[PDB]
C-alpha cells in the first residue's frame, strides 16, 4: 500500500495528526482537509485513493460531503462515526466501512489497508 494517497478529513488537529502519521509510518501518503469544502476540492485536484471522514465537520454534513463525492467519483470511504443514522452507515458495506469514535489508531491501519486491497 506503499505511495498510496490517504485523504484525511477531521477537524480536530491532534486526532488527525495521530492518524496521520500512523499511515505515514505505514508508507501511506497523506492530505489533510479540516472541512467539507476542503475535502471536495483536495479529492478534485490529487489523485485520491481512499477517503477517511469524519461524520463531525463544522459546517457541512458530513453525509453530504461523501454525496457530493459520489457524484463524482466512486473513491473508497472510511466513515469515523459516533454511531444516529446507523442505517445509511450500514448501508456502506458495500465497499466502503467504517471505525467507531473512540477508536485504537492500528484500526484505521487495518480497515485502510484491506479496502485499499479489495
Amino acid at each position: 500500500c506503499q505511495d498510496k494517497v490517504i485523504l484525511v478529513v477531521e477537524d480536530d488537529y491532534d486526532i488527525g495528526d495521530i492518524i496521520e502519521n500512523y499511515l505515514k509510518r505505514e508508507g501511506m501518503s497523506v492530505i489533510r482537509a479540516m472541512n467539507g469544502k476542503q475535502a471536495i476540492e483536495l479529492h478534485a485536484s490529487q489523485p485520491i485513493d481512499l477517503i477517511l471522514l469524519d461524520i463531525k465537520l463544522p459546517e457541512l454534513n458530513g453525509w453530504e460531503v461523501l454525496n457530493k463525492i459520489r457524484q463524482k467519483a466512486q473513491t473508497p470511504v472510511i466513515m469515523l462515526t459516533a454511531l444516529d443514522i446507523d442505517k445509511v452507515m450500514a448501508l456502506r458495506i458495500g465497499a466502503d466501512d467504517f471505525v467507531v469514535k473512540p477508536f485504537n489508531p492500528n484500526e484505521v491501519i487495518a480497515r485502510v489497508q484491506a479496502v485499499l486491497r479489495r
